């Protein structure tokens, strides 16, 4: 038998996970009942049975230990807002006498809820202002007042934060002893709204008009300002004061960001500001100071982080690991060939050393010890796709060690990590190309000690079925390599004409062609319907230098696209593919660049599915469009955007078989876009054939939707590849 | 060769090979009407026609001209130009006046730009406007207007004109502005949206508007709060550029007042007479008010002797609304269609002061409208003729004789027009016929003295000639009995049709209440190319719930929508397969509006008759369109009322069953009228069963999806589902 469709909808092949959450130095958590685990040992105790909350009545969604372990934060009322915002309510189990406390609970729709990092101390969010409880069962503090709906954020983000800069609800930053508490507050005053209808359930007469304060390109940005307050010095008596540190002089003469904040020791605070033209950054560091009670950041001790070829860092500026005397840090920075590399900075200094050298690059500091740092990075046999964990030591950074390079060569090569609260410990999680292998180790002689999730189970049922096997490999494009990977069917004959699928994404540091295992619609369509399904990493991608990631800065809809189309032109040339059958798909930007394929008039395709596609860059989010774009203004890139749409691409669609499909409820890409390109076709008199998902949003995730788009999508790809 | 090699082609269709030529004039007196060649005033008696106004006068006008109107006494002309559509009958447009006589534009005093409405009084050159929602009166056109009212507020307060669910479910109209017949009066109503909830919706606009805009209207769904009524009558003669004009409050009878109703006709009988009609919100009584102005007061009276009620124990009253009265001369009687005793629907003869009416029509067929009337001759169109309630024609009863009745369209010609409609002038002294009937459309002018043929004003001879060459699709118009019952339907009939071959059948089904499907018009449509192009059969069938063939047909369905209407279209199928030339492995039915409604229902039946269908623009539940037209059939959405036929006849419901048929389902985005939210509702709903679909969405269309690129899109789109559907190549 075969992969499929029904086997990925109703997911009956598994991927078994190992997920913990360290509780110490040696300990951790791990869900089967709640069991503690020994690093140690591997043994367990049983730390919350599958019904102590019995007679609670509520379902909960998820818990949340204090750090002292004495309390614990029962969440229910889950209600999903954006990708990463939702509500929820929340109760607090004393611990030490199992029982949940009744005195000054925490509201209904709280924002957003963390304790400090030591302790029990905690801070929250309800209708946009801030509460601190210094106890769970005694009165919280009010800290903001300015909280206003759609308007005023004070420790949590609005839209476009949430979404293009902290991938966070949260704008709360607690000092490593739980001291003070830093928060960033967001004005959306001037913001305009995207406006779109919510039908809801069949139920509901008039539909609701959703309104939701976003800036698109060239649109007025929210205005951000930053407070520390002393938790430790609350009085109940009077309102707590906030401590403001302003942005510095270079970001204040125009529209900025904040876009990281990050703790170096109990009283130094690192903040880093992005310009609106995201090409310079800031950080600053700032010091708590004794007989005045306020916050310096010395002049003197700005660093600067900025892009003479495009935008700064890969998504954001990276963010800096402190020395644990905070006078030192280290960050991801493009060296002077443009490869990402860490560089270690001294506080008070301009000039930093750069670490680690070489044509591949650091995908992250992952732990930082008095002798080590620790990294994951795409440096094993030049392969882009791949990730391994190194330790560098700190007294030579010519011995470096890869810590998982060599565990299983032949079916790991892309690895994530999770140390111990000092790094004594970590699990390693090898998504690699064979599956997933969750493994424990002592990271003081870096010997492995079990085997935590090897999923034998997965194994031994997928003995039982024709799988598919990836192709990862690169062409040669002026005298430059990219990549790209297939999923090859099940017994591949290299002298038959097989159909091509290429799944796109193609957005600026995108990666598309890597070493992970993955269950998905690709390993259904080359399964069961015989179909190569290839990705490929073209000009504008990742995690191989800003010669290749910039290419496109203020380019978009061009080299990553024109590319895609050239992948393709090779992969018919390889002998194996039926050029009369090849089809391109995208979700987002990947929507957008099949579209932009499709409207090229290149004849290259037969057929495609764009899903939530931008269709023009003047319709998406400020932030993260003009990242790339800059500024739709006639003294800027007016002339590009005008030139990079769908729609003027409409004519050329006479030539190939479109599927548009979009979410009417979706916050991100808004149908709006597909909306235009569906008119633009039609006046061109284009026929295409078109899905709206009634309020689903950009993730298109419900259980049935989900379901039903594959679903659809699968008989538009067989009905143009005439497969019955 | 030389035989007929061509089809009428699906771009035939879109691109207007074959155009039918109409024969559109305006009575000017009582001999004299308008046409365009340019603007003529032809003489109906002689053919003589003098140039009234060329082409080339507004040139240097420096605006594209949409329309214009000459005013009764011929002496100004009103010039309509940057029309912007709003809703089925309304729009906005500026207005610019020449005077005819003095040869120039009027530049002093314009009317405004956005003006919702204009007209000139029915006589003279009075003139009456609506702008903000307001009713201003110029006595002359060069002087400055008159202010009537100072109440419009955008969506809140409507003067003279309708909101939404008046203008599409009440007046068909975008004026509640009615002049006293010399135009010393001015009747208009008022409307109140104050607490009608706003359906809204995403504009998108041109691709340049960054941010999509959001459009409000007030739309009162079924048993939400409707907009309320009032109206008022001022004397345009006593304006005064001193004082606000005095508007006199007519009040609807206490009947009306007890609970929520409507205005549903306003009819002038004379100078100082008026007539309304008023509805209850429950649509199965309605009162007219016959209201004489009063000298001595200023203000007007309506008499409870001479009020009449007009109501229905069997289903709601008139076709959609209570019928018009049309007075004698004098305004002391009226004729009015009303359904008699047996539920057929005849020409009453009512006298002012009496209770009773007499029955001046019989039978088993029905009056459509009355047309004319004079001293002597009341003329009518009916379905009487050869007993075909899909046939139509012009009738003459004379007024002290019943028993004379004249068919005057009947037998003209009698094999190529079996449809037909009337223009009167303006005493009826002349006709005009159009005959859209079995043949191609006639126009011919006659004079009602002697009733002969005066001239062939448009014998689409061009379009004959055209298609001599094309192989055209016949018609079938025919019955069948069920329950004793005749049944009529159309059929679509390819060329050289044979009845030994199985033909794939499409249902083409609207449904609605007293709705037709089924005559002896000549159509070019989609339909024509399917039959013509593709050998497809495009029947269609009126049921229970359709309309010309009396009450007991038409109320079947009556608090009972989505119900027999639809089991007989499925019926209907059964029939047409078991005539012996269907293939009932290829049936497939499609509609819009209630035609959507209808195909969905009867694909989520679950009969297993239909293999595909295409539902445009369909209702998918009651509860979602509006009041005045859901509550007439299907009473309130209340426990106490008709709440379980309400939840009992969504399409929703039926979901499940759609995994048996391939459906498409195509919707408007900026639809105000059936809300996407109809579809979107639909197609949730398949999805939260699994069942695979295909759908389509409109960007900024409406419900007649009509835009030149958007009309053409969606019938390609169409015809390829239906000729995959169908295995067509
Ligand atoms: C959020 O920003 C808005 C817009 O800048 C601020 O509103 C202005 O406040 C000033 C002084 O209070 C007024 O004089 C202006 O007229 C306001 N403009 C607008 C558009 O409202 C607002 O004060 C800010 N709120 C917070 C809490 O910072
Ligand atoms: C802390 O600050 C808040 C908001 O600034 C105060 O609450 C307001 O108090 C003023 C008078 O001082 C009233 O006019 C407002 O109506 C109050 N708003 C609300 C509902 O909170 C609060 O009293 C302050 N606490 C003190 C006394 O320091
Ligand atoms: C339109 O109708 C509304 C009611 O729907 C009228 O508003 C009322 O006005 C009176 C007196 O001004 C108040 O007592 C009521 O509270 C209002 N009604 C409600 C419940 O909103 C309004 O006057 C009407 N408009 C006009 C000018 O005719
Ligand atoms: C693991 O085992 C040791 C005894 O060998 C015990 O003291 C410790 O508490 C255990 N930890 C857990 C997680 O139960
Ligand atoms: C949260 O909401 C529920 C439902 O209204 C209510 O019964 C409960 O008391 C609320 N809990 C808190 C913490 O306010
Ligand atoms: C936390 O840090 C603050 C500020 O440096 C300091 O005063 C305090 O000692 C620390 N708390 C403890 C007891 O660890
Ligand atoms: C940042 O971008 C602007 C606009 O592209 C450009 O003119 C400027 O040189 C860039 N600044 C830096 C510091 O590279
Ligand atoms: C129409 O014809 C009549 C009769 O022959 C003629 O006298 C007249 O000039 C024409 N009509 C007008 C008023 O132009
Ligand atoms: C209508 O608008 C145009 C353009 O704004 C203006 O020139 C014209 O005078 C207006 N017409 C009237 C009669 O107000
Ligand atoms: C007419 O009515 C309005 C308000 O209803 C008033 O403001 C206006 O001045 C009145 N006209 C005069 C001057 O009589
Ligand atoms: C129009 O009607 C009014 C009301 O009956 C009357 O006073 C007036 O004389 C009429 N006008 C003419 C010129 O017939
Ligand atoms: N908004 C940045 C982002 C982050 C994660 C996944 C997708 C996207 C995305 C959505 C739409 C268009 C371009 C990117
Ligand atoms: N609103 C009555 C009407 C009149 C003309 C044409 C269609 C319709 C209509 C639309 C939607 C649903 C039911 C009827």
């Amino acid at each position: 038998k075969t992969y499929t469709l029904t086997d990925y909808l109703k997911n009956t092949y598994r991927l078994k996970l190992y997920s913990l959450r360290w509780i110490s130095d040696h300990e951790y958590l791990y869900k089967q009942n709640i069991l503690v685990f020994n690093a140690e040992y591997g043994n367990s105790s049983v730390f919350l049975e599958n019904s102590t909350f019995d007679e609670f009545g509520h379902s909960i969604n998820d818990y949340s230990i204090s750090p002292d372990g004495q309390f614990i934060l029962l969440e229910y009322n889950y209600v999903k807002q954006w990708r990463h915002s939702y509500t929820a309510s929340y109760d607090i189990y004393d611990l030490n006498k199992r029982q949940l406390i009744t005195e000054e609970r925490i509201p209904n729709n709280t924002q957003w809820v963390t304790w400090s990092p030591v302790g029990h101390k905690l801070a929250y969010v309800w209708n946009n202002d801030i509460y601190v409880k210094i106890e769970p069962n005694l009165p919280s503090y009010r800290i903001t007042w300015t909280g206003k709906e759609d308007i005023i954020y004070n420790g949590i983000t609005d839209w476009v934060y949430e979404e293009e800069v902290f991938s966070a609800y949260s704008a709360l930053w607690w000092s490593p002893n739980g001291t003070f508490l830093a928060y960033a507050q967001f004005n959306d005053t001037e913001v305009p709204l995207i406006e779109y209808s919510f039908y809801s359930d069949e139920s509901l007469q008039y539909p609701k008009t959703v309104r939701v304060p976003y800036p698109k390109a060239g649109a007025v940005n929210p205005t951000v300002k930053f407070f520390v307050v002393n938790t430790d010095s609350l009085s109940s008596v009077t309102n707590a004061t906030s401590i403001q540190i302003t942005a510095p002089a270079s970001m204040l003469i125009g529209d900025h960001y904040l876009c990281d904040v990050t703790w170096a020791t109990q009283e130094r605070i690192s903040l880093q500001w992005l310009r609106r033209i995201q090409n310079y950054s800031v950080m600053d560091i700032c010091d708590y100071d004794e007989s005045s009670g306020r916050w310096n950041c010395l002049v003197a001790r700005q660093h600067i982080e900025m892009s003479t070829t495009g935008w700064v860092g890969r998504f954001r500026p990276s963010e800096p690991h402190f020395t644990l005397d905070g006078n030192s840090f280290y960050k991801i920075i493009s060296n002077e060939e443009g490869y990402r590399h860490i560089c270690y900075f001294q506080i008070d200094k301009k000039d930093c050393t750069f670490i680690t050298k070489g044509t591949w690059e650091v995908i992250g500091i992952e732990a930082l010890t008095s002798d080590y740092l620790y990294y994951i990075s795409n440096e094993y046999k030049g392969m882009p796709g791949g990730r391994n964990l190194y330790k560098i030591q700190l007294s030579d950074y010519t011995k470096v060690t890869c810590l998982s390079c060599e565990l299983n060569p032949e079916r790991c090569q892309y690895y994530s990590v999770s140390f111990s609260k000092e790094a004594k410990y970590y699990q390693l999680r090898c998504s690699g190309p064979g599956l997933p292998l969750y493994t424990l180790h002592s990271s003081v002689n870096d010997k492995g000690l079990r085997v935590l999730e090897d999923n034998s189970a997965l194994d031994k049922m997928l003995q039982n079925v024709q799988m598919p096997s990836k192709k990862l490999d690169f062409i040669i494009l002026n005298e430059t390599k990219f990549w790209y990977q297939m999923i090859l069917p099940p017994h591949f004959d290299k002298s038959k004409k097989y159909p091509l699928l290429l799944d796109v994404y193609a957005g600026p540091c995108s990666q598309k062609a890597d070493t992970v295992f993955r269950l998905n619609w690709a390993t259904y369509l080359a399964s069961t319907e015989n179909i190569i399904v290839a990705s490929f990493d073209g000009r504008g991608s990742g995690y191989q230098g800003d010669k290749i990631m910039h290419a496109i800065n203020r380019r978009l809809g061009t080299f990553e696209v024109e590319d895609q189309i050239e992948a393709a032109r090779q992969f018919s040339k390889m002998g194996f593919v039926d050029n009369k059958r090849i089809a391109i798909w995208g979700w987002s930007y990947g929507g957008y660049v099949t579209s932009m394929v499709l409207g090229s008039g290149s004849g290259v395709f037969k057929c495609g599915i764009a899903v939530a596609p931008v269709s023009r860059w003047e319709y998406y989010d400020s932030v993260y469009t003009e990242r790339y774009m800059g500024l739709p203004t006639p003294e800027d890139n007016l002339d590009h955007y005008r030139n990079s749409t769908v729609m003027s691409r409409a004519e050329n669609f006479k030539q190939v078989e479109y599927l548009l499909i979009h979410g009417t409820a979706d916050d991100n890409v808004h149908f709006q876009q597909s909306a235009q390109i569906s008119k633009a076709l039609v006046d061109v008199g284009v026929d295409f054939q078109a899905m709206w998902y009634t309020d689903e949003d950009h993730g298109i995730a419900s259980s049935t939707a989900h379901q039903h788009i594959y679903t659809h999508m699968s008989h538009f790809i067989k009905q143009c590849f005439s497969l019955p």
